């Protein structure tokens, strides 16, 4: 691919060839609490998934995705922000090269381990993914801060995945799986329109960002790291990290539901 997380070809660079990349609506951004505006005509979030729409996990060379089947509505999410119903497709994480910092979207300035990103896509508008990803109302991503500390159980089946898509392109089934469970117990949380963190940037994501937290240790972290960008039989080169710097809210308004 032409772009990464490398010096060259990272995300400082990715305006060359994709210049949405300095758009009105980039993701991910600083939230700052003292700037939200609570909106009393925001729902509850909703999500019904089904264990069986769980499909296959895959080294995409910056990371790794689950996929899920996305051909009928029995994984969903509603309320919240959304009038429309979003069908899962997708959740992966993003990270980085240590502790400190790692987590994409950061509130009042502070930086998490980690992120996780459930996406979800307009399927009472759309027809499918591709044509729903470059609609303004075309995708849903809830993000999940990730802060280091306590190993996550949860996050099991998911670790003791990767040992089989240790390199760039494998790819393995990874069925009966709730993403559900790896939320946080409350599910308040803070919206804004925005875009894919990496490319092709659509601006085509109504981003839903939980309140709290949840945990994941050194170790588990360093399992993400263990992933390699490269293919079989090249030398080894680890996902040190794969987390987009926040960019300008450019008049964006972030609205809380508490
Ligand atoms: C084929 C496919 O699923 N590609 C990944 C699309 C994609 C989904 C979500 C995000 S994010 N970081 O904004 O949550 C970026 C890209
Ligand atoms: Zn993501």
């Amino acid at each position: 691919p032409d772009w990464g997380y490398d010096d060259k070809n990272g995300p400082e660079q990715w305006s060359k060839l994709y210049p949405i990349a300095n758009g009105n609506n980039q993701s991910p951004v600083d939230i700052k609490t003292s700037e939200t505006k609570h909106d009393t005509s925001l729902k509850p979030i909703s999500v019904s998934y089904n264990p069986a729409t769980a499909k296959e996990i895959i080294n995409v060379g910056h990371s790794f995705h689950v996929n899920f089947e996305d051909n009928d509505n029995r994984s969903v999410l509603k309320g919240g922000p959304f009038s429309d119903s979003y069908r899962l497709f997708q959740f992966h994480f993003h990270w980085g090269s240590t502790n400190e910092h790692g987590s994409e979207h950061t509130v009042d300035g502070v930086k998490y381990s980690a992120e996780l990103h459930v996406a979800h896509w307009n399927s009472a508008k759309y027809s499918s993914l591709a044509e729903a990803a470059s609609k303004a109302d075309g995708l849903a991503v809830i993000g999940v801060l990730m802060k280091v500390g306590e190993a996550n159980p949860k996050l099991q089946k998911v670790l003791d995945a990767l040992q089989a898509i240790k390199t760039k392109g494998k790819r393995a089934p990874f069925t009966n799986f709730d993403p559900s469970t790896l939320l946080p117990s409350s599910l308040d949380f803070w919206t804004y329109p925005g875009s894919l963190t990496h490319p092709p940037l659509y601006e085509s994501v109504t981003w839903i960002i939980c309140k709290e937290s949840i945990s994941v240790s050194s170790e588990q972290l360093a399992q993400f790291r263990s992933l390699l960008s490269n293919v079989e039989g090249d030398n080894a080169v680890p996902m040190q990290h794969n987390n987009r710097p926040t960019q300008p809210l450019k008049g964006r308004t972030v609205r809380a539901s508490f």
